[PDB]
């Protein structure tokens, strides 16, 4: 056991030093490798259960039992005596950098998983190259470093988020005692585009200066991998070149989907092109239904826009549905238009846009209903948001023997890696895993440190909270009310629930019974929390304490001892008591 | 040991029915004790795991030992048949009116705690009365039902606090694109005094509703207890008589104190006073440094007023005071001045308060700093927040028995029980407890079920979370740093660190490093998580999750395996590092 560990340990590792925080002649080596700047892991035996049983194993490897043993990729180098000698000699650069490969890591996309492995990977002296290239949208659309979060994903929307909430306190304020009119004030677009935008750039720009000072390649290059060490790059200048790795991480995410009907792709744009449009979208038709198509058509209809949603069959399938309909129910009293069970058929063009003035172009759209009636409506902008996919076949050569699924994802064990047992794969293409950023950065970490630390912790991925940024958003941990039934049957479960209303609320005469909470439990398991559900304000600052609990395995009991935080919305969840079995009413 | 609880249990219910859900005589009488409007509590014997032991533990009361058995202030009143026989001859009514004293419980006190515990007793048959009455502030401010926290505490400041964020709001819509202009808006006081006011209006008549729809007495009259049972009450005609109660329960609460300095009573306020003041404070002095005083100067400030605090010593002295200095540096920044190491010594009268055109006066207040040198300056309105007392001595007659405090409060058992037997307290005025509304509400209503339905639970007041409503918010959940390394050592405590920038921050160009927050661990218990700290937008809300995972003992490496939720400000939590013994810099 101990000296499987050791042996996996030894051979991954780029530099690393066995050592034990007593022993002068281990600082003595740390010295001289901080000085030549020799970056390298740690593992200090005086600090483990079993430090005495590794420290006879690594005799199997250096014929020595004491300490300090320094490795480099596998070889064991010396002790305290023969690195010194090295050292005086001007021996030991050479040493430390021989390698069968030109990159102890190779890192195939630069997003939110791939930034986070290579830095870290390097931190413990892996020799590493991060590659990134962003292939452009349909209508031209390109952006910088950090991958779909960063720069058409989750920071741009919940900026663009904020930007329709503050509409809202622009209302409020006046009941509250301020002299602004909120019917006199407009909004406009290219400003806030211009601020996001500034705000991308500065995160661009910060990720390049992060892996230049972590002495990590960053090459803006599209990578495809040819055979399990060897990555084939492709500069912008199409010159062709190819790098090997001992390690390698496929880390390249999706990109968004189009419905296969005439004009979608002439005409139409994706998420990918909404954040940077040089135009306002006008009056806008978003076709789907998941967080994205949501969420968007929340803030554009918040800034004012006249905006419609075309829906297939449900809202935010894969979530509790009773949740999924209260956001819908917000949104449809709140300004947006929904044309529902209804599918688009065709796209045509009765304007191009207007790239000179500043315009966009004017679109018809014909689809038709579930039943057979028939859809016709003009737009000057279409959004589609029905779903995203990877493309790993532009990636990932077929003769390297790595297996994907029946969606294009790749198949992994627990610790991320592939059917190919140098080739790890994280993020959104890891098939099965929820598709997050902090699952991916997490995964990437934990993944560097494992491979060039001797680490041991695997990332868990259950029971991973999320929040749909709605413009009355809603956070959950855990099982929807349907997913808990099916599972455990209707006797074994109990729902504690309640309608709230915020204290902002009052003063500003919003709604009395829109917001809610539930606990979904296990009778027979001491009414363990199977899952969390709240729509309201401030939804995942509310959400995010609550998963600590519910991975420790949190029942209702523990949320009735604990005392509330007066007046916050959260504190709501501390007192439930109405079950939906009693059939008593949740208003306030 | 069970035959000690099931006589204390039937000692003390008003009406109480032993039941199984099985049996069908049971129903009967649950039908005829329904349909005669007779509100009991219910004991399921076979919902308990030791319900064959109670069953025959009854028949020392009742000579049987079956199922139903109906009891009435500690009287066995029958059987199945014996029910049914006083229905049907109109003597049930008589049966369960029968008292010694005019009512089960009686309320001193109509606030948080005490409308708590009145409402829960009546649901189990418990004939109730509770007492409220507000002795008027020395310039006659008074209000309705519901206590501090309802008319002059919680709800009035933190929606004068939502004004305030207001104006911040109003300044941030510019810069996400809204067309607006912040410096043409000002603030009208009495505007948002009306509707703080209209909504605790709400509150006062919901709470009489409560009472009515719950079958309680509510008398406006001033109570005393004169002996263990004798409560002498005064009404608003000076009318003085005597009622009699089983139980008492004493929820009578604090009042702000006044310094002994001349012009202190006669020409300032305390917070009583400023939240239906009719005139805007003007130029404000606040004496004290509680959260009270820093809560009430920051909403001020952001207001447009011109506000200055005077300290004695520290900054909310009793919390972490790292984390005190953070508030008030920010305050400072944001336009609160600071009379640091200051007290006052008297104050003069320039004008009177101008009660036709709806002016404040104006003063003259005199002090010295701690090294001697003279304070002197004109304010229109000086606030004093130098901390709350009770004074029971108007609640509670000496030759009743019941123990006080060197600081005049309730010294209780674990159970809220008082040195006299019958005698019960809760809420601020229970010696050593946190003095918050959630505590005074699950004290009241967990004591009620104890008195009334046999139950057991004892509230908890171990780590309850906290939030400092100041223009930053502070929210925290068990010990600071300063008092965990008092208690366990510095070389048993590691603290895990970091600032952070909400992303809301970045388009609207506010601080990059201000937000804060901490784990304070200790590393000999696995690194239990001893104390959690945030200074930020939404604090409580941030918090609140939190203290269920402290409450079922956290540690560090819980927070690490929970994933984040992006972007937030709460999910910071889930990837600490650095540490303090490290010296590495927690800027981001
Ligand atoms: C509109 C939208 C909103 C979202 N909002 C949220 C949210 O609020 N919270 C949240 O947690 N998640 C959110 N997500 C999801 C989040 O963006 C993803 O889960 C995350 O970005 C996935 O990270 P990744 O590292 O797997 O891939 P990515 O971040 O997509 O990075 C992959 C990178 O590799 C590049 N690449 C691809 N092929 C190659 C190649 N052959 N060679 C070189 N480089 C290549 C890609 O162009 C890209 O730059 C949102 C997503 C979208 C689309
Ligand atoms: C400015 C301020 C802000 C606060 N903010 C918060 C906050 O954000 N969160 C929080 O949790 N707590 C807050 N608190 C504390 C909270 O108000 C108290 O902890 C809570 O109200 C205590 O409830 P209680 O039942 O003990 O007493 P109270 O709520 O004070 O009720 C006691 C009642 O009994 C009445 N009474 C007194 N003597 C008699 C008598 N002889 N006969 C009859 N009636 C009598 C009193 O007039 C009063 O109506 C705040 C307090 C203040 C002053
Ligand atoms: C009765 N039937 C139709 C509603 N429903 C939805 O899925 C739904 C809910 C709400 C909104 C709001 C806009 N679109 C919506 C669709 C399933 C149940
Ligand atoms: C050395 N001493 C300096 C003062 N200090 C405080 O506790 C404090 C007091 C008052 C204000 C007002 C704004 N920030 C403040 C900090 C830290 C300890």
């Amino acid at each position: 056991g101990t000296s499987q560990w050791l042996r996996k340990t030894v051979d991954s590792a780029a530099v690393i030093l066995f050592s034990k925080t007593t022993c002068p002649y281990c600082k003595k080596v740390k010295d001289v490798l901080a000085e030549a700047k020799i970056k390298h892991a740690t593992i200090e035996l005086d600090q483990l259960s079993n430090g005495s049983a590794i420290q006879k194993c690594l005799a199997s490897f250096s014929k020595i039992e004491t300490v300090p043993q320094m490795f480099v990729r596998g070889k064991f180098i010396g002790d305290s005596q023969t690195v010194l000698k090295y050292y005086s000699n001007d021996e030991l650069a050479g040493i430390v950098n021989e390698s069968k490969y030109d990159y102890d890591l190779i890192v195939i996309g630069g997003g939110s998983g791939g930034l986070a492995a290579g830095k870290e990977a390097a931190k413990y002296g892996a020799k590493t190259a991060v590659l990134d290239y962003v292939e452009p949208t349909p209508i031209g659309t390109t952006w910088g470093l950090g991958g779909t979060c960063v720069n058409v994903g989750c920071i741009p929307k919940k900026l663009m988020h904020q930007a329709g909430l503050l509409s809202h306190a622009l209302e409020d304020a006046e009941h509250f005692g301020w002299s602004l009119d909120r019917s006199k004030i407009s909004h406009n677009w290219s400003t806030m585009v211009e601020g996001v935008q500034s705000h991308i750039g500065s995160l661009n720009w910060g990720y390049k200066v992060a892996l230049r000072d972590n002495q990590v390649t960053y090459l803006n290059a599209k990578g495809r991998l040819i055979s399990p060490h060897e990555v084939q790059i492709t500069d912008k200048n199409q010159k062709v070149s190819t790098i090997t790795g001992n390690k390698i991480i496929l880390a390249t995410g999706e990109r968004p989907k189009y419905p296969e009907i005439p004009g979608a792709v002439e005409y139409g744009i994706t998420s990918d092109d909404l954040f940077s449009l040089p135009y306002f979208p006008g009056k806008t038709l978003v076709i789907g239904a998941s967080y994205v198509a949501l969420e968007c058509a929340g803030f554009l209809a918040s800034l004012g826009g006249d905006v419609t949603v075309m829906v297939r069959s449900i809202l935010l399938r894969g979530f509790d549905q009773q949740m999924a309909e209260k956001v819908g129910d917000y949104m449809e009293n709140h300004g947006v238009k929904f044309a529902k069970l209804c599918v688009p058929d065709e796209i045509k063009q009765l304007k191009v846009v207007d790239t000179e003035n500043n315009k966009p172009g004017l679109l018809l759209v014909k689809g038709h209903y579930t039943d057979g009636k028939k859809f016709e409506e003009e737009f000057e902008t279409v959004i589609f948001a029905v779903g995203r996919e990877p493309q790993l076949s532009k990636v990932l050569c077929e003769t390297v023997g790595v297996k994907l699924d029946k969606n294009g994802r790749v198949v992994c064990t627990d610790d991320e890696q592939t059917t190919v047992s140098n080739v790890y794969a994280i993020g959104d293409i890891n098939a099965g895993k929820p598709q997050l950023t902090p699952v991916a950065i997490q995964a990437g970490r934990y993944l560097a440190r494992r491979l060039f630390a001797g680490a041991t912790e695997l990332t868990d991925y259950s029971n991973v909270a999320t929040t749909v940024f709605t413009p009355l958003e809603y956070g959950a941990c855990g099982l929807s009310e349907e997913d808990a039934i099916e599972k455990y049957g209707d006797k074994d479960i109990e729902v504690y629930h309640s309608n709230f209303k915020p204290l902002e609320w009052t003063v500003a005469h919003r709604e009395d019974n829109v917001c809610y909470m539930k606990l979904v439990c296990r009778k027979s398991d001491n009414m363990r929390v199977l899952g969390l559900h709240v729509l309201g304000p401030n939804a995942g600052e509310i959400t995010q304490g609550y998963a600590v609990a519910i991975k420790m395995g949190a029942t209702k009991a523990d949320f009735d001892r604990t005392i509330g935080i007066h007046p916050t919305c959260s504190e709501t969840f501390t007192t439930l008591h109405v079950t939906k079995k009693s059939g008593v009413s949740p208003i306030v």
